[PDB]
C-alpha cells in the first residue's frame, strides 16, 4: 500500500484568478501582512511493486486524466504505507 | 518572510464527490491499483514577527473568511523564508 | 439527445468562503457596487427516452455521485437536443 | 438592484479533466447513457444604473479579476432585480 501525493497547479507564468482574489479579499479585510497568494489542488491516492513503479503509473494517470499539460503543471510524490 | 501552508479538506466523515468521482473514473480507465482518493485545497500564504504568531494570523484569515468550520477542516504549517 | 444541467450550490445557509472571497476582492479593487456574490458549479450532461426520464436519471448521478446531500443543494433542468 | 450572472469556462478547445473524470466516472457506475459532460463556474454577483452598464462593469470585473483570458472564456447575463 501506497499513498501518493499528486499537486497541480496552472502552467508557471499564468495568472491565477483564485490567488489573486484570496490576496485582495485577505488585504481588503486588514491582513496587510499577506503579500502574495498561491493555490493548488492536492490529490492522494492510495494505491496497490514499489514506489518508482507507483510514480510511473500515476504519471501516467496524469498524463491521460488528471491533469491538462497545456493549462497544468504538477508534482507527484510516492511514500510507502508501512 | 514567511510561507504559510493551508490545506483545506471536508469535514472528516463526509463524503467528498470529487475524491469518489476522481476514483471511479481512474479504475473505469484501467487503473484497478487505485483503492482512494481524497481532494484537498491547497493554499500558499506569502507574508511578513515569528512563525508562531504568523500561524496565529493565518488562523485568523482562516477563522474569518478562508474556511467555514461547520463544512471545513484545515491545517497551518508555517515556514520561515531563508 | 438530451443536455441536462446540473447546478450544484452548498446547502442554504451555508456560508461560503469563495462568495464572500469575491466579493471583499471585489470591493477591494473599487467596486464597491457589489453587494452580494455567490458561486455554484455548472455541470452539463450530454445524453441518450424523454425529459421527465432524463431527469430521474441524473436525479440518481447526482444521489450516488455528483452530490452529497449533507453539504450539497442541487437542481436539474434537461433539455432536448433538437 | 441587479443580478450579474458568470459563467466562466476553459478556453474553446482546451481539454478540461473534470469533464472527462466525471464522464468516466459515470459511466464506470453503469449510466452509459452519459456521452459527454462539460463544467462551469458560476459566479452571482448582486449589485448596484441600467443592464448595459452592469454587464460594462462585471466586463471590467472579470478582465482585471475573476478570469484569465489565456486559459478562460466567460460570458456575461445581467437581469435587473424587480
Amino acid at each position: 500500500m501506497y499513498k501518493a501525493t499528486v499537486i497541480i497547479k496552472l502552467k508557471k507564468g499564468v495568472l491565477n484568478p483564485e490567488g489573486r482574489t484570496i490576496q485582495r479579499a485577505l488585504n481588503f479585510l486588514g491582513f496587510n501582512n499577506v503579500k502574495e497568494v498561491q493555490t493548488y489542488k492536492m490529490i492522494d491516492i492510495i494505491m496497490e511493486e514499489n514506489e518508482e513503479k507507483v510514480k510511473e503509473e500515476v504519471e501516467e494517470m496524469c498524463k491521460k486524466l488528471l491533469a491538462n499539460p497545456v493549462i497544468h503543471d504538477y508534482e507527484i510524490k510516492v511514500e510507502k504505507i508501512e
